[PDB]
């Protein structure tokens, strides 16, 4: 449902008017990337501010699954991102799912390599512009995910702000130092690399 996140988007990311949830959408993300770490061979992960108000999450994880999946008749993918909880990674028992991220963006860019491909889908405001489609060849295996946060959710702080992100990601490290993470600023051109 994904009007339903919209709806109460608090219940999930948090508020949505002192910037604090805004940034909590970064952190969705790079925690499904740090997943990968113990979940599949992810050893890398790249996040970067652009300077349209954007940011990025690249990894090199499995890759978000491609296959066609039954029960919807569209990609793995589309139901991760569009289902919440779907995936197989939902323990009732037991965050959030990047599903909430992309009910909560304007616009969702999201770029798979896995099984030899590159898959890539565009969404706006939860809605996908065309079914995952192959883009090209990769040897490579991932995902990145960049997303512009919807205005009619988030406001007053609406910009993001590279000091916040530095701060959980120098946490992150500490707790994951294993993995390489890379906070870099389009804007400016400065960066960060942990540990
Ligand atoms: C942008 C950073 C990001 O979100 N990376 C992400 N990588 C992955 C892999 C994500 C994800 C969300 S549910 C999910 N399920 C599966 C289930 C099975 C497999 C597998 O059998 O291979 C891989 C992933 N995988 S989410």
């Amino acid at each position: 449902g994904l009007d339903a996140v919209r709806k109460r988007p608090g219940m999930y990311i948090g508020d949505t008017d002192d910037g604090t949830g805004l940034h909590h959408m970064v952190f969705e993300v790079v925690d499904n990337a740090i997943d990968e770490a113990l979940a599949g061979h992810c050893k890398e992960i790249i996040v970067t501010i652009h300077a349209d108000n954007s940011v990025s999450v690249q990894d090199d994880g499995r890759g978000i699954p491609t296959g066609i999946h039954p029960e919807e008749g569209v990609s793995a993918a589309e139901v991760i991102m569009t289902v919440l909880h779907a995936g197989g990674k939902f323990d009732d028992n037991s965050g959030v799912g990047v599903s909430v991220v992309n009910a909560l963006s304007q616009k969702l860019e999201l770029v798979i390599q896995r099984e030899g491909k590159i898959h890539r889908q565009i969404y706006e405001h939860g809605v996908p512009q065309a079914p995952l489609a192959v883009t090209g060849e990769t040897e490579k295996t991932g995902t990145m995910v960049r997303f512009w946060p919807s205005l009619e959710t988030f406001t007053n702080v609406t910009e993001f702000e590279y000091e916040i992100l530095a701060k959980r990601l120098r946490e992150l490290s500490f707790l994951n130092s294993g993995v390489s993470i890379r906070l870099r600023d389009k804007r400016d051109g400065k960066e960060d690399h942990f540990h």
